């Protein structure tokens, strides 16, 4: 195995160059994977944080509650109007 | 083919190591693909679930409906005011 | 080049198997890329379509416009009240 | 090393073809990575821009403020009604 091992090395010497170029190419691809995923997920988090600003559950409830306060104040006023009119009716009949 | 097959094995013995290292590298890349896609999609689902909380179609409709109830109560009161005034006008002329 | 070409084939015969297994592995990776991107983008479109349901620009404007109608009706009523009172003042002084 | 180098070239000649086909396949994969990431991120930006249209913080505040103006106008009217009634009471007792 004297001449055999000399040919084993001279063949590895030429393949090792093509193995290095594939390894670098694979690492270039791996770097583009971890860069796309790191970028999109940061943009994705920015989407969730933005969406949260549009949840107006409490704001709309407070508007709703204050419309019902006004409705109750309108009932209170309708009772005060009929009360005033029932005094006016008495004033007319007192002539 | 006695010596031929001895050189075929001694060459496979040295290439098999470089094939294993490429296979492991490919599997490292494949694992990063299924990890990025599993993570981003989970973050993406969290975005849809968050966006749904901002659909206030029904809340805003109930506010709108109760503003129109108040508007109708305001028409009812305007008729009651003119009614009261038309009794006051009669009371003035009765002097 | 008689014996040379016989060794060229017996070496290609053993490498061709390792080339096929890498080609299949590469295609397995390529298929996972086009599957993740096809899935996430479909989920992403579902996010945009969901977000559109939360744009209540017109609904909120119609609420705003009808609150200002009520405000104008309240001004109309305040003028009718002072009008009624200015008739009541005259009725008191007519005694 | 006369015959040795002739076999080194005739072996590189057959491997160089399989190296080119792997290089093209790797580049086909790399192109699908930069295409998916470029597409999804453009769709992701469209999601953020859409979500911003649903932030009605200011619109809802102006509705809230104008409901409280109406509430204050309703208090002003309740004072004017009791004022009118306190003149009507005096008119009844003046008989």
């Amino acid at each position: 195995d004297e001449l055999i091992k000399k040919l084993v090395t001279e063949l590895a010497e030429n393949s090792m160059i093509e193995a290095e170029e594939v390894r670098g190419t694979l690492g270039d691809i791996s770097a583009r994977i971890e860069a796309g995923f790191e970028s999109l997920s940061a943009l994705q988090v920015e989407t969730i944080q933005t969406a949260q600003r549009c949840d107006h559950s409490d704001s709309i409830r407070i508007l709703g509650e204050n419309i019902k306060i006004l409705d109750r104040s309108m009932k209170t006023m309708m009772e005060t109007m009929k009360l005033m009119m029932e005094k006016v009716d008495l004033l007319y009949a007192s002539t």
